[PDB]
C-alpha cells in the first residue's frame, strides 16, 4: 500500500478547492494507492462532500489538544473524525514542542483519527513512536520555497529510510516529504521501505498531483 | 440596531449543527437585529450554506496571523472572508497577548472582515481601539461552567458599560458576554449603551438563542 498526501497548507481559496477537485483525475487511483488530501480547516466539508465515494481520503492539517467543550477557535478531534480519516500532526511550520505533538497524537488515536506525524530527522521518531500512527520524514531544509524545489538526493533519502527502519522495524507506514515533485518521484517510488510521500507545493496542481500518484 | 452572536466554541458535532439549524425559528429575525453564528472552523461552510439565505450572518471563531502561503494548520482571513462577514478575535479562552490580538484585528480589516474584539476589562480597549471594529466585553469570571451560569450583577454590568463608554465615546458597537441567557437577557436589553450580546452556552439550544433574539 502506497500513500500520497496533498498538503495544501494555506494556499487555496474556496474556488481553488472546487476547481482542484474537478481537475483531479481519479482514474489514477488503484487498489494499491491511498490518496489523501489535506485542505484548510474550513474547506474540509466541501472537499469531503465532492470527493465522497471517489476513494480519496481527507485529512485535517492539525488537531486541537482540547476535548469537546468551551474552547473558542479550537477544532477538535471529535469534529475532524466525522469528516476525515487522517490528520497531519506536528508539521514543522507550526513549530510545536514534542509534548504538544504527543498530546495531539493521543487525542487523534482516542478519537479514531490516523495521525500522520511529521518529524525533521530520524532521532526524533522515538519521542512519538506508538502503535497506530503514520510517520512523515520531512526536513525543513528541503521544503520548497516560492515554488522552487530544494530536494534531498536519492542517496540521502535511502540512507535516512534505512536508518529510520532501524527504529520503525515493524512495517510502520513511512512517508517522505520535502520538495516532492514529478522530477524526483520515480527515485522515491523505488525506495523499498518507503510507503509514500507528503506533497506540498506540487499538490496545488491537480494534474501534477495525479501524475505523482501515477508514478507508483 | 442590535447584534446577537452565538459562540458555539468547540461544543458541536456536524449532526448537532444540522439539528441546530432545523430547530432555529428564523421568524424572530427582523430589520432591527442581526443574528451572527460563529461555528467551529470546519462547520462554517455548511452553516453558511444553510443559514445565510435566511438572513443569518456567519463569523469565524479566530483568524490566523499569517497571510496566504505555506502555513500548515492555519486558516487565513482571506479564506474566512469568502464565507463570513465577521470574525471573533481575542476570546479569553485563547489567552492571546494584546500584540497577537492587534495583528489579528489588522489582518481582518485588511481582508474586509469585521472583527468582534473580545476584551476582559475596559482598560484593555485602548490597546485595540481603531476604526471599523466591534467590541465585546466579556469577563472570564462570568463565563458559564458546564452549563452553570455565573452571571454578573446588573449593577456591575452597568458600571462596566459606563466605564467602557468613556473610552468608546463615538457609538462604536459594543456587545456583552458572560452567562447571557433567558434569565438575564431582559436586563441587558434595557441597557441602552449596549448594542447586543455574545452568547456561549445558551446559544447551543436554537430555541434558547431565538428566544434571546426575540427579547430585543
Amino acid at each position: 500500500m502506497k500513500y500520497i498526501v496533498a498538503n495544501w497548507k494555506m494556499n487555496m481559496s474556496l474556488q481553488d478547492v472546487i476547481g482542484w477537485t474537478a481537475g483531479f483525475d481519479t482514474s489514477v487511483l488503484n487498489a494499491d494507492i491511498e490518496a489523501i488530501v489535506a485542505p484548510s480547516s474550513l474547506h474540509i466539508f466541501p472537499v469531503a462532500e465532492i470527493l465522497k465515494k471517489t476513494g480519496v481520503s481527507v485529512a485535517a492539517q492539525d488537531v486541537s489538544v482540547e476535548e469537546k467543550g468551551a474552547h473558542t477557535g479550537e477544532t477538535g478531534a471529535f469534529q475532524i473524525k466525522e469528516l476525515c480519516k487522517y490528520a497531519v500532526i506536528g508539521h514543522s511550520e507550526r513549530k510545536e514542542t514534542p509534548e504538544i505533538v504527543a498530546k495531539k497524537i493521543d487525542i487523534c488515536l482516542t478519537n479514531g483519527i490516523i495521525p500522520i506525524v511529521c518529524f525533521v530527522e530520524p532521532k526524533k521518531i522515538s519521542l512519538y513512536k506508538r502503535p497506530g500512527i503514520m510517520y512523515a520524514w520531512e526536513d525543513p531544509a528541503n521544503i520548497s520555497k516560492n515554488g522552487r524545489y530544494k530536494e534531498k538526493s536519492e542517496e540521502e533519502i535511502k540512507e535516512g529510510v534505512n536508518k529510520i527502519r532501524e527504529i520503525l522495524d515493524d512495517k510502520e507506514p513511512l512517508l517522505y516529504g520535502g520538495s516532492v515533485n514529478g522530477q524526483n518521484i520515480s527515485g522515491l517510488v523505488n525506495i523499498e521501505k518507503l510507503d509514500g510521500v507528503l506533497v506540498g507545493h506540487a499538490s496545488l496542481d491537480p494534474r501534477h498531483f495525479s501524475g505523482i500518484i501515477a508514478s507508483y
